């Protein structure tokens, strides 16, 4: 699949982080109407140490039935800092992505999008690549306050960087920890929340993409 490459890589954190303040600028979140055709989820492992391999899944909406996996090994050469997950793991998903035959409506993401000390999340971050609606599905919060939603399923609760809301924490599965969401590219609050809630199957805590992306990045290996 086509996408654009608007940096380079190969940069120390700082500059990396100058990076991310000028592409913040070219966020657009805007509402995602109507229902999707085609989801894709994305997962990164490690078999070896610093040797990655990404997955992305195309899955069919509503049925769930898988369309498509793509993957890609590679050698990892930026280190993990919160905050500047992409310079890690980008290079290795855009690869995947060069390959995608099937066009997503949306992407998901192991990780946040607008929920980020500079608003611009893996999932933001990738979007503005791609030029698809993308968004940011994550274990545990990058950015933001929140009070903690109800551990009744389907519970919500925004996540906040002040008076502005930045993304939702929800209880996709009772008696388990919260997912925290938050809109990527071409994506919004209220519709990444409604999107991530479609997504993910009664009795599940993750949403099918990531989900099932998960499940080959752990067989591919
Ligand atoms: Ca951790
Ligand atoms: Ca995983
Ligand atoms: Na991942």
């Amino acid at each position: 699949m086509d996408y654009r490459q608007l940096h380079r890589w190969d940069l120390p954190p700082e500059e990396a982080i100058k990076v991310q303040n000028e592409l913040r600028k070219k966020i657009k979140l805007t509402p995602y109407e109507g229902e999707p055709e085609y989801v894709a989820g994305v997962d990164l492992s490690f078999p070896g140490k610093e040797e990655g391999l990404a997955v992305i899944v195309v899955l069919e909406y509503p049925s769930f039935k898988i369309l498509e996996v793509v993957s890609e090994r590679g050698e990892i050469t930026f280190p993990y800092i919160p905050g500047l997950l992409a310079f890690r793991e980008g290079p290795l998903f855009l690869k995947a992505w060069e390959k995608l035959r099937t066009k997503p409506d949306v992407v998901v993401f192991n990780g946040q999008g607008l929920a980020h000390p500079r608003k611009l999340g893996i999932a933001s971050h990738m979007g503005l690549f791609i030029e698809i609606p993308t968004i940011g599905v994550a274990k545990s919060r990058l950015y933001g306050t929140f009070k903690m939603p109800e551990d009744k399923r389907c519970s919500w609760s925004y996540l906040y960087d002040g008076e502005e809301i930045i993304g939702c924490v929800i209880r996709t599965k009772e008696g388990s920890a919260p997912i925290f969401v938050s809109p990527g590219h071409l994506m919004d609050v209220e519709s990444s929340k409604r999107l991530i809630k479609a997504f993910t199957l009664p009795g599940r805590r993750i949403p099918e993409p990531t989900r099932l992306a998960h499940i080959y990045t752990q067989r591919l290996k």
